C-alpha cells in the first residue's frame, strides 16, 4: 500500500515532542487547514532488505491496516498517513493527558474505585479489539493514555498498535515479543500465540494499578522472564493488606500459566469485582 508523498510540512506544523521509542518518535502537530491538533507518528523505514534498523515495510503496513479498521472511544483514531525516503508519519488523534504510567508514579496510591474506573475503560477497549480478533501483544501503562489529567475520573485510549495482529486462525506463530514484564508466559516460550496473551497483561496491569509494584520484575531482563515462565508472584501483604479478596480473584484468574484455563476478556467483564528482548 502506497502513502502520501507530499511533505507533510506543506500541511501541517510541529510542536511539542509526546514520545518515542526505538524506532518512532511523535510530535504534537497542527493541520493548516483546520486548526486541529493531531499526534505525528514518524516511524523509520528500513533502508534495505536484510537490516536490522527501522521497521520492516510488512510490519507498518500491518499497524496502518489495523488503525484503519478500529473506531472506538478507548482506542487511538488514525486520521491520515504520509511517507518519505525515511520515515512513514502517522497523523493520529492527540490525547494531551500524558502515559498512565507517568500518572501512576507522580501521583499518590490508586483506591480500588480508581483503579477499577481505568480498568472498566481498559477492558471496555480490549472487547472492541478483541471482538473484531485484534490482539494488541503490547499493553502496560506506557501504552495507555489520557485524555485529561486533571479530572477525578480520567478517560483514557489504548495506543501503540505496533505489534498488533489479527488473529483469524486463533492462533498466531511469529516473530512477537514485548515489554518483559508484561509478557505471557507463551511470548516467553515462544509458542503461538492468540488473544489470550493480551488477558495475561491485563493481570498484571491490574496487579500494577492496585499496589504500585510490578508482579514479576526481576533485577535482569532474564530474571522477569524466567519468573513470568514460573509464574512466580505473589500478593505481598504490605502492598495488598486493604485490597479486597476480590480484587485479587481477578488477579489470579489472568495471571494463569495455560492459555485455555485463563479468564477472556468476556469472563473478565462478568467477572463480581467488575460487572455491574535481550
Amino acid at each position: 500500500t502506497v502513502f502520501r508523498q507530499e511533505n507533510v510540512d506543506d500541511y501541517y506544523d510541529t510542536g511539542e515532542e509526546l514520545g518515542s521509542g526505538k524506532f518512532a518518535v511523535v510530535k504534537k502537530c497542527r493541520e493548516k487547514s483546520t486548526g486541529l491538533q493531531y499526534a505525528a507518528k514518524f516511524i523509520k523505514k528500513r533502508r534495505t532488505k536484510s537490516s536490522r534498523r527501522g521497521v520492516s515495510r510488512e510490519d507498518i503496513e500491518r499497524e496502518v491496516s489495523i488503525l484503519k479498521e478500529i473506531q472506538h472511544p478507548n482506542v487511538i483514531t488514525l486520521h491520515e498517513v504520509y511517507e518519505n525516503k525515511t520515515d512513514v508519519i502517522l497523523i493520529l488523534e492527540l490525547v494531551a493527558g500524558g502515559e498512565l504510567f507517568d500518572f501512576l508514579a507522580e501521583k499518590e496510591s490508586l483506591t480500588e474505585e480508581e483503579a477499577t474506573e481505568f480498568l472498566k475503560q481498559i477492558l471496555n477497549g480490549v472487547y472492541y479489539l478483541h471482538s473484531l480478533q485484534i490482539a494488541h501483544f503490547d499493553l502496560k501503562p506506557e501504552n495507555i493514555m489520557l485524555l485529561d489529567r486533571n479530572v477525578p475520573k480520567p478517560r483514557i485510549k489504548i495506543i501503540d498498535f505496533g505489534l498488533a495482529h489479527k488473529i483469524d486462525f486463533g492462533n498466531e506463530f511469529k516473530n512477537i515479543f514485548g515489554t518483559p514484564e508484561f509478557v505471557a508466559p507463551e511470548i516467553v516460550n515462544y509458542e503461538p500465540l492468540g488473544l489470550e496473551a493480551d488477558m495475561w497483561s491485563i493481570g498484571v496491569i491490574t496487579y500494577i494499578l492496585l499496589s504500585g509494584a510490578s508482579p514479576f520484575l526481576g533485577d535482569t531482563k532474564q530474571e522477569t522472564l524466567a519468573n513470568v515462565s514460573a509464574v512466580n508472584y505473589e500478593f505481598e501483604d504490605e502492598y495488598f493488606s486493604n485490597t479486597s479478596a476480590l480484587a485479587k480473584d481477578f488477579i489470579r484468574r489472568l495471571l494463569v500459566k495455560d492459555p485455555k484455563k485463563r479468564m477472556t476478556i468476556q469472563d473478565s467483564l462478568q467477572h463480581p469485582w467488575i460487572k455491574p528482548q535481550f
